[PDB]
Parts: C-alpha cells; structure tokens; sequence
C-alpha cells in the first residue's frame, strides 16, 4: 500500500510542530530525512576528500601503521592492501594519519554525534518515552562510526535491521544514478538516495525497544551493481551507529515480539551480550 519516505526539519520538530505525523512515521514506517540539524554537505564532501586523499597519495608504510591491528574489533582502515574500502571511529583508541586529518574527522565525528543525539532525544519526548537512570545518560554512549568508498571512475545479502537506537546516513550519489540502499516501507522496497542537505534516518532495533514497541526498525539492505551497472558507480556513505553503553537493559519477552534474533535466555538481559 504506502511507501514514501517522509522529510522534517528537526529545528521546526524541537518546536512542536508535525507532532502527530513524526509520531505516525516512527510506528508504521521507521525511518525518514531529516534537515536543519547542524549537518552540511560542505562538511561531508570535506571530510571525504581528506580520506581519499590518503587512500591515493599515502605510502605502504603510513597505511600499514594505521591499518586495523585487531580485523574486527573496529578501528582503522581495510580493504586498501595490493572493491571496498572502509574507515572507522569512536570516542577514543582512534588512528590518524597526519595531524589536521585528526582534526577534521574528530569534529566531523562530533558533529555527527550532536546530531545523533539530538534525533534521538526527539524519538523520546516524542513516545513520551524516558529510560531508566535518565534520557541524557542513555543519549550519553558507545557509538561507532562507519565511512565506506567504493572507489573507480555478483552475491545478494539479506536484509538486516541495525542494531542501534538510531543511525544516521550521509551518502554521495553516484553519477549514473543507482541507489545502494533500500528498506521495507508499507510492504515494498524503496530506494534511498542521497538528498542534498538532508540525512537519512534509520530507527534501530534498540529505539523498539526501549518505547515499549512504540517505534519501528525497518529492515533495509545494501545492493551491489549488476555487472552492467559498473561504469559510473564510484559512491560514498557515512553512518554513524548511536549504540548505547554495554549495561543497558531490556526485558527479553518484550524482544522476540517484534522478530529479533537473539539466542539468549533468562529474565532480561543486556547490550553486551547481545553482540
Ligand atoms: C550498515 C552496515 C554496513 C554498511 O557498510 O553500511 N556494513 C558495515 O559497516 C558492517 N559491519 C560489519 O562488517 C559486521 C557485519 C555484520 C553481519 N554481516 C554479521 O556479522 O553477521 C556492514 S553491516 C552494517
Ligand atoms: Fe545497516
């Protein structure tokens, strides 16, 4: 039946406005746009650009001493070593190329974070929703950010709900128009591109979660080019998990009644565990 993917301006939400809708959206569909919250192109495309900057012009030796020393415990750089590379971040234990790299890519995380924060703080007040122990310690957490460039100018996996309160995309289009993203929307798959000045905001399994069910987590994948698409598909995304701290809590009866994967037992349990 419904499919669109709706837009807002967090600054005009903060103000009262479209209370019914943004609470409609979250239980039906999800996820949505968002504007005016202190993201930029600008920014982005800035920050961007530092990155393959490096993933160019850095020698075996700069890569190699800022390449991830555990694969998977997630901090560093992969996939650059002689189809996809990939940066990533957290409050701390990061690595650095040079020194205004740091600085731009801490602000840049920081920016991202305010934001995520904020969204979220919104999700909140907007299910009359107000965790255990208080919604700033909550909003304050373990997040982790994702960058991936697939660079030059076929296996189909499943779709995933993400495992966050919230997560934000900032995206770079491609210059022959191909979507990576889409997501179950009202019964179909629609796309998600990028939208100048907006943001694309998943809810997370977590946000379901902690409003008593209130809220959807939509199920969303990320398609490969078929084998013709390939000239013209160079593309970029930044998405920044909002994954609280481990010892957050919730009552597992209350999980598995919106299908999730989880093969624990007990009364409640934790994020820890979990992953
Ligand atoms: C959303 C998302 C993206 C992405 O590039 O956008 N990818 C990342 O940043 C990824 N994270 C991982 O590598 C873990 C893989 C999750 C899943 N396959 C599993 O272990 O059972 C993926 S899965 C999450
Ligand atoms: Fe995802």
């Amino acid at each position: 039946m419904d499919t669109t993917v709706p837009t807002f301006s967090l600054a005009e939400l903060q103000q009262g406005l479209h209370q019914d809708e943004f609470r409609r959206c979250l239980r039906d569909k999800g996820l949505f746009y968002l504007t005016d919250c202190g993201l930029t192109d600008t920014e982005l495309k800035s920050a961007k650009d530092l990155v393959i900057d490096f993933f160019e012009h850095g020698s075996e030796a700069e890569k190699r001493a800022v390449t991830s020393p555990v694969p998977t415990m997630r901090r560093g750089f992969t996939g650059l070593e002689s189809y996809s590379m990939c940066y990533s971040m957290g409050t701390a234990d990061n690595l650095f190329p040079s020194g205004d790299f740091e600085r731009i890519w801490t602000q840049y995380f920081d920016r991202q974070y305010t934001a995520s924060r904020a969204v979220a703080r919104e999700v909140l007040r907007a299910t009359g929703t107000e965790p255990d122990g208080g919604v700033e310690a909550f909003l304050d957490c373990e997040p982790l950010l994702r960058f991936r460039y697939f660079p030059q100018v076929p296996l189909r996996m499943a779709p995933h709900y993400d495992l966050s309160m919230v997560t934000l995309i900032q995206q770079t289009p491609c210059a022959n128009g191909f979507v990576s993203l889409q997501a179950e929307v009202g019964g179909a798959f629609t796309d998600l591109p990028y939208r100048p000045d907006a943001v694309l905001v998943f809810c997370g399994a977590i946000a379901t979660l902690v409003t008593g069910g209130q809220v959807k987590a939509p199920r969303h994948h990320v398609a490969a080019p078929r084998r013709d698409q390939i000239a013209g598909s160079s593309r970029t995304s930044s998405v920044f998990f909002l994954r609280p701290n481990a010892d957050f809590t919730f009552s597992v009866p209350l999980a598995r009644e919106c299908g999730f994967d989880v093969s624990l037992d007990g009364e409640t349990a934790t994020f820890q565990d979990w992953i």
